[PDB]
């Protein structure tokens, strides 16, 4: 077996093959259903949904026909909703009155469509919602009970203001803009770093869905908030600065508020009165570090909220009733009869707890059923805490008076709140799991009482649409077809579904697909395809797609994996290798989805003579949580050994992958990963390439690490081994073997992770190869160009082999 | 002729070499001063104070020189230690009393030695100055006037403190530690980067070396000092805060302050007047921006202050009376009380005036006689100004009154403060320079009427000593050994002379000489060796050193270079050339002295089969302001010609130069003209090894770039073209030809120059190597490592050749 060298094209050659090579919008996403109700008219429904037509992110809706030629293949146009001569990220609707809203670079808009008023035939001018307020408004809200109003943050405070009467007003004065960000470190409404960036939640505020009427005529509209301390968080720069919570440190001082606002009959604001807790956040929930989630009952009777504590391994659904807010008192005289008056019975109620070993996994399946029982509360969520994949559960949780009492003046034990758990079915289970998270979530019809989700059950590589009974569990019907993976969303009257799906070979395409029922039983579900909304690309000319493989493990489990082989395979000839990596939490590189947008430059390695592989180590997701816990404590111990064991399956399956040239390359957590195939396993890389590695797992964050690795305090050895700046003597002394990759103004691996390492790499005294790219296309044209060119010189090409 | 290839080294036997080669590896006895002992019956006339070194703490050392000598045997004074070792950068010394102060850490400490109290035969404890200042102070000065009180800096205000009494006292209250310096941007008594880094003027306050005496037994005690407000000035981050004055920006805004203090007879402090310019800075001194020297003169009667305009080619002499400053006062009428009160005929006093095509250099030069005539002052001066070449002037200018009068109400013309010139000798004259910069001075014996100076009159490849008279100057007598560089210092009584000499054979020395005049004529000088202070390490075995050569330039000047000849060197072989460079103003690398230490490298580049080269082109100093002003305007443009020149020289003089292997490397105007060299000439230059480059003179500070290229509206094309960020598509598209090297918090040439040609780079295409120094010995030693690597990868060995 001779080896095969790739072609040694010069800079400028490789850089004509990429521009070449190189010669893809968002896809119609956010949808909604609203019905037409016109018996004479052809449509039974409109869809509305956010698109980009290199064009704006806007909204667009389109008609849904009562019949279709099933001959044919009903084409639905896009009608633009907004009449336009920046982007709508995200939007708010109100069902009964037709109104929208929705920000659009400095502005918040508002139009109206589908309500009591009717439909449009043409685009609408977006409103202004005209302000007094000098910087920019954020996260606006329609008031579910009143569409009149809605609110918005303002330099970390929360503001309403109403579009009819042109009111404007602020709700919290927590923040004041000329002081800086040292001094003055509070905020309201607003999630902090570690919220929005590892547990998903952008929101800090939310509206009360139903309108307390007033005796004399007018009404109370509630918002419940989070209210936030950043002053004893850790501050750190780049080239003004911001609160980021490193690990084993302090995480911001959080607490819930209640914005009480009195409105006349007119619409006219009489007061605000804003409401603090009756006793702290730590006394009323005892060892709780983060607000995962928050939002109301669907006829705002509680608030309630998912409450996790520390180390993540301990979940609480909390029922949070408004008696227990008081109003935000100067004077101590006053304040103490408004604390006695609160009866003792009005308590948080913990509904829900559960406990791991290995650590909760938050996501956004939380649905509560109508209250038939004043003693009761109904609703479902998901686990994996019962058998170590995420299910669908059916739960009732008795809501009786709380042994303490506030006037006795002590203080609550753990189990005072806890709720009896009456019933606890479930809905789901197997060796697979329901998707909660990234736009995946149920949908509930109540009528026929069925629940759809999203789940792994026909594979562990494709995402499908399931319907099941959540009163008798039983069969599991599979609405989308197999062969692709899938990403749905189901209408609010659940006689329609749209799936966004492609697979290995076939681009991403978006269909509606029409829900029904044969006469005699409601709970069975059928489909039938009603038209197309985005036409697949078709197959791409000049891509070819890797092959899906897999092996079984000595640890156990079947690993799954990508080969591209190298294009052109001549027979009797081995070839350099690229291991292309991400190895992380929360990911999955495998799996039966169209890879020719992302990663079509592993398409652009196998056409010049590399073979290249992505192998998907335990850790990953999509696999249960026994799978994804594999390296609690041990992170960087484990991964290679996975990756090595499918390189040598794939080594003695297929003679032309040459083991003596393997290369490796990933970013983020993959060139973390990268430098310790480097630093343990020198005898199978010859090269690693890592962009934007983690080196130093102190320097990051709590909510991420302290969730996969505990509070520092107690693993050192565990931060020790998995960090590679403090082992900087394990890399090999000898030059063009590591190549460090980063930009300098990184928000989420900061650059100190790069120049620690750097430093370490210097007392050591061992070479690196360095590229930056300090601020685009530009740089990731030069990355890829320079990527080629190491990859051919220092792996590839016969000079790479000359030279060691 | 055959190419010669390094041996092809690895990594780790590259590592080990260096470290051999170093194995065989502080500073010399420097601010001396010669304290007569005044004991007829006593062996020894003078002891010498001296700080030193021997891996420990810089200190201060005595030594005897004795009244005679064995002058058959050589004679080594031996170094007795000052100080008893703690439970020093510099000091002041008190003759009168014997009084020593200077910092050492935190501390201010003080000693007495060689006063009325004697001289003493054992270390001496240091006596701590208490204090209640919290933070470290700075910059201590001993009052000449009176040896009990002392001056220092603390948080950027000025402060004194009695020694024996142990009062302590602010001056000054300009600044505020508390507040930030985005708000708070005021200092007193500090000189302001700028002034530190391009004007070499480190003190910022200077005591009146006279005490006026007071009616009631007291005394008025006097401190000149200059207040910047730095509000307007450009601020950086490095990984705290800087106002650093960018070219084209604003400087800091100046003026002269004056600080009374009143002592009573027991020598307490009755009073703190703060004193401000009776009229302000930019109405007195019409055009200027830079404060670059101050003092007073002897008797304490005037202020003196060199001053410049922003282009730096205007140079003045100001004397500032006392009488010019009023107290501070808030309130209108009593202000207006005291301009009125002081008569209109005190006014400032522009004793010298000069200007020049070129640039000012500025120099520690000046002298004030004793005045004898009340209206006439008498001092020497150094200038470039009327030859082209430094030299020494004796002026005399008469104090008339001004023209401008107060009183009239209107503003002064730009010459009415200007003194005639009475009369103006030319000390020395010649094509060579008097030396001004870096310790070099003149001592004026004022008996003899003697002035002993530094110059380049032999050489210019040699500093040497010389003495000459300031009356009627005739001979300059040449007092130091030919085939030696030397650095010295001649004693306050002018009967001794000290000598740090070294040359290209030779490691550093530091000998005595005792000065003496024939019986018949006092004019005449003579020396003679007295003794050894430091011996020489001998010539060491490894070192190999350079031959000075020069050639005779196209362009009418001769330019000298070092050459290092390969080790081994064999016949008919042609071997691969590294040209070392630093190339800007203010820096000679060519010269006859010792380079063995700083440069020793360059020697194992020899001893590994290199050609090195360095060649001081144009715009190097100690060839005079000609020569030095080649580049005016057009930096960048005319260096690399001369580099050129000079080696395509030594090309036809050797042919084991070979000419298709030239490696260029240096730092700081090196690292700048590295860049130019591979952008300007890429047939000639194969590698270029930049470190620390300035990139873009935009980003430079105002002092330096200003001087040497005008403002930027002045000189477009000249910043375009000597700006290398700027014209980064004229690089080479063949990687392993560019290497950058730079430290991340480097404070005077800013990473920022880095970034900026990184990106512009990657925006062109452009391929370039980097290594960072984050932050200490590792980062020279892997420097180093990887410097040699990098040359025998891409220029030296066999593979390089192979490689293209
Ligand atoms: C890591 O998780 C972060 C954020 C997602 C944060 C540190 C990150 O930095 N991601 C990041 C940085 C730079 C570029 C990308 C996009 N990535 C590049 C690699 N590409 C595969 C590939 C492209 C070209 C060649 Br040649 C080989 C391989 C996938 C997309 C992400
Ligand atoms: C430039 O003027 C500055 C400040 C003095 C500012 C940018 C600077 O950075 N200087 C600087 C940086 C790093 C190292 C030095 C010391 N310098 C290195 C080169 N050396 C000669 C040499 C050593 C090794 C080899 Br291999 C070849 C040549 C002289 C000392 C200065």
């Amino acid at each position: 077996l001779e080896p095969f060298y790739v072609e040694r094209y010069s800079w400028s050659q490789l850089k004509k093959l990429l521009a070449d090579t190189r010669k893809m919008a968002k896809a119609p996403h956010d949808f909604m259903f609203v019905k037409r109700n016109d018996p004479d008219g052809p449509h039974s429904d409109r869809i509305y949904y956010l698109a980009m037509s290199n064009r704006e992110n806007t909204l667009f809706y389109s008609e849904i026909p009562k019949t279709i030629n099933r001959a044919a293949v009903l084409m639905l146009s896009w009608k633009p909703l907004l009449d336009l001569f920046v982007g709508i990220a995200s939007y708010d609707y109100h069902q009964g009155s037709g109104t929208f809203l929705f920000q659009a670079g400095s502005g918040i808009y508002h139009v109206k469509d589908g309500g009591p008023q009717g439909f449009t035939q043409q685009p609408l001018r977006p409103n202004l919602v005209e302000t007094s307020c000098p910087n920019i408004r954020m996260d606006p809200k329609l008031c579910p009970a009143d569409p009149d109003w809605i609110a918005f943050i303002h330099s970390n405070d929360i503001w309403i203001s109403n579009i009819v009467t042109r009111e404007e007003r602020r709700l919290t004065y927590v923040h004041n803009e000329l002081a800086n960000m040292e001094e003055d470190a509070r905020s309201a409404g607003v999630a902090t770093f570690v919220l929005q960036e590892e547990f998903d939640r952008y929101s800090g505020y939310w509206w009360c869905p139903k309108a307390e009427t007033t005796p004399s005529g007018g009404k109370i509209l509630r918002i419940l908030y989070e209210e936030n301390d950043e002053s004893e968080v850790e501050i750190i720069h780049v080239t003004d600065s911001f609160r980021y919570p490193k690990t084993g440190t302090a995480n911001p001082k959080v607490t819930f508020k209640m914005s009480e606002i009195m409105i006349d009959a007119e619409g006219r604001i009489i007061d605000v009165i804003d409401k603090e807790l009756i006793q702290p956040f730590e006394i009323l929930f005892e060892g709780v570090e983060y607000i995962a989630r928050a939002g109301w009952t669907p006829e705002g009777k509680y608030a309630w909220s998912i409450l996790l504590d520390r180390s993540q391994t301990r979940l609480q659904i909390v029922l949070i009733s408004p008696e227990l807010f008081i109003p935000v008192e100067d004077d101590v005289m006053e304040r103490q009869r408004l604390i006695e008056s609160v009866p003792d019975s009005v308590t948080p109620l913990i509904i829900y707890e559960e406990t791991t070993d290995i650590w909760i996994n938050i996501h956004d399946i939380f649905h509560v059923f109508p209250q038939s029982h004043e003693e009761e509360i109904e609703f479902i969520f998901a686990s994996e805490c019962k058998t170590g994949f995420r299910h669908l559960y059916k739960i009732t949780s008795i809501l009786k008076e709380s042994k303490y009492k506030r006037s006795s003046g002590g203080l609550p034990a753990p189990s005072d709140f806890k709720c009896p758990i009456k019933e606890e079915i479930a809905i789901t289970s197997g060796e697979w799991e329901v998707l909660g998270r990234h736009g995946s979530n149920i949908q509930v019809d109540e009528v026929r009482r069925l629940v759809y989700f999203e789940g792994t059950k026909d594979s562990p590589l494709e995402h499908h649409l399931y319907v099941v009974s959540y009163v008798n569990p039983g069969e599991v019907t599979r609405l989308t077809d197999r062969g692709y993976s899938h990403s749905c969303c189901i209408s609010q009257h659940c006689d329609f579904f749209i799936s966004k799906y492609s697979n290995q070979k076939n681009p991403h395409c978006v269909s509606l697909y029409k829900l029904s029922s044969p006469e005699d039983d409601p709970t069975c579900k059928t489909k039938e395809f009603w038209a197309t909304i985005l036409d697949s690309a078709g197959p791409l000319p000049d891509y070819t797609p890797p092959e899906i493989f897999s092996f079984e493990s000595t640890t156990g489990f079947t690993l799954y994996g990508m080969l591209y082989k190298p294009h052109d395979l001549q027979p009797g000839k081995k070839y350099p290798t690229v291991l292309f990596i991400y190895g992380g939490p929360q990911v999955q590189l495998v799996n039966n989805r169209f890879k020719g947008v992302k990663y079509f430059r592993l398409n652009t390695l196998a056409s010049l003579g590399y073979v290249v592989v992505v192998i998907d180590n335990r850790g990953s997701c999509h696999r249960g949580l026994k799978f994804e816990g594999a390296f609690k404590y041990k992170m960087g111990q484990i991964e290679i050994d996975d990756q090595v064991e499918g390189l040598q399956y794939l080594a003695s399956r297929y003679d032309f992958i040459d083991l003596d040239r393997v290369g490796i390359h990933g970013w983020s957590y993959g060139g973390y990963l990268s430098l310790m195939a480097l630093m343990q396993r020198s005898d199978i890389f010859r090269v690693a390439i890592a962009g934007a590695p983690v080196t130093l797992w102190i320097f990051y964050d709590t909510g991420y690490t302290e969730r996969y690795m505990g509070h520092p305090d107690q693993n050192e050895q565990g931060y020790y081994l998995g960090s590679v700046a403090m082992q900087a003597e394990k890399f090999p002394s000898e030059p063009n073997r590591l190549l460090l990759l980063h930009g300098f103004l990184d928000e989420n691996v900061h650059f100190a992770h790069t120049s620690i390492l750097l430093s370490f790499l210097v007392r050591a005294g061992k070479p690196y190869d360095l590229q930056i790219y300090p601020q685009v296309p530009e740089s990731g044209e030069h990355y890829e160009l320079h990527l080629l060119h190491y990859l051919q010189e220092n792996l590839g090409s016969r000079i790479a082999a000359l030279k060691v």
